[PDB]
């Protein structure tokens, strides 16, 4: 379906990752990718997901919002050196086109009144294949978690990929809990030790550090929507 | 208190680190520190613990068995180049000395029946100061997690330093779980997943991956300690 027009060499400054259609005409990830492919009415309900970072990588790599048709390229510190991040993840990871976690909306306490981190709604896709940066694929929503990083509030979605072996099994926090062991420990535990060696903090997580049910999750994800869809 | 005799370049191939006492007389990390540095008498029960991987490094520092006096040095692949682990650790991470994970020996089946892992027994020490290299510092045994890399049993036995804030307020993995939240399910998904990337394996766990008790944890130590001195025995 999307066409990804990659140059340079991946562990240097020059890799970029640019989309296109497969009539060859550019498009932006976030902007133009549509978020339900095949729509709306679906059931199970599929969203697109651009995949920034692949399963067993390091390298901070993101759509680059400031750039026309945001293509994706690997984060840089001030030093002007290729960011990663101080441990591997163990999943693919991006997030959904046209999403926007708006800063202006305050969460209940549920979340310690945390605020939309201001960026694409982030997700977790814990397939077992390993997905290429600039890839988009259709996933089903599993769940979220909320984590709190330094007063903003950064949704982690877990989706699996449309046709990895366990999709038609997985379909709630409690059958990935069943099936797929230690991931969502795995994935919490990630996100809430992962910045201690960077920023000597540890995360937190809201609703009591549980993992909202797909439905819940599904719902964040049409917040996010309509917060992108209200910003145009 | 040991002296520690740092040489070489740290993250290079020359880098290596010797204990010695405050004498000047040289000596094994492995074989001549004590493992009860108060004897097993003491009360709080205090384990030596020998730092090889400092909290928030990533370098696989392990004591060289081979070598004489076992100095710490960074592991080695095959290719010759540094091997460092793929995900920072965010604790201290070292062995107990005079334990032997004796293989040979078989587990039961809370534990897949699986082997001993052949190495001096691991310890991870959750306090909040980062160790160095060498550093060698009494703690008192928590609990153990059960992980299973590969049919060998490899025991990771969770600890904290005596002179951390907290050492009189935590003696069980309850405690943990209490005053640390995040500390026993980040050790245990630490070390579930982090031979994914260089190997794609996902570790297990034995007990049901439950945290063993701190007593059961200070039997697993006792049991680790005897196999090494059956290797020292006489007749
Ligand atoms: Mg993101
Ligand atoms: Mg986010
Ligand atoms: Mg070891
Ligand atoms: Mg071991």
């Amino acid at each position: 379906v999307y066409r990804r027009l990659v140059s340079g060499t991946e562990g240097e400054k020059d890799f970029r990752v640019l989309l296109s259609k497969k009539s060859g005409e550019r498009l932006s990830p976030w902007h133009d990718i549509p978020l339900f492919p095949n729509g709306r009415d679906a059931r199970p309900l599929l969203f697109n997901m651009v995949v920034e970072i692949p399963k067993n990588t390091r390298r901070k790599m993101e759509m680059q919002l400031r750039l026309p048709f945001t293509p994706i390229m690997q984060d840089l510190k001030k030093d002007g050196s290729l960011r990663e991040y101080a441990s591997t993840l163990y999943w693919n990871y991006g997030a959904f086109p046209q999403t926007w976690e708006d800063p202006r909306e305050p969460g209940g306490r549920e979340v310690f009144h945390a605020r939309g981190d201001g960026d694409p709604l982030d997700v977790v896709e814990i397939g077992s294949e390993v997905l290429p940066v600039g890839g988009v694929v259709p996933v089903k929503v599993l769940g979220a978690l909320a984590m709190i990083d330094g007063g903003e509030l950064d949704w982690k979605v877990l989706a699996i990929r449309e046709g990895d072996p366990l999709f038609s099994q997985l379909n709630s926090v409690a059958d990935v809990e069943r099936l797929c062991r230690g991931v969502v420990p795995g994935i919490r535990e990630w996100f809430r030790w992962y910045k201690l060696p960077t920023d000597n903090v540890v995360n937190q997580f809201g609703h009591d550090e549980a993992a909202l049910p797909a439905a819940d999750a599904e719902r964040v994800v049409y917040r996010a929507h309509e917060h992108y869809l209200r910003l145009l």
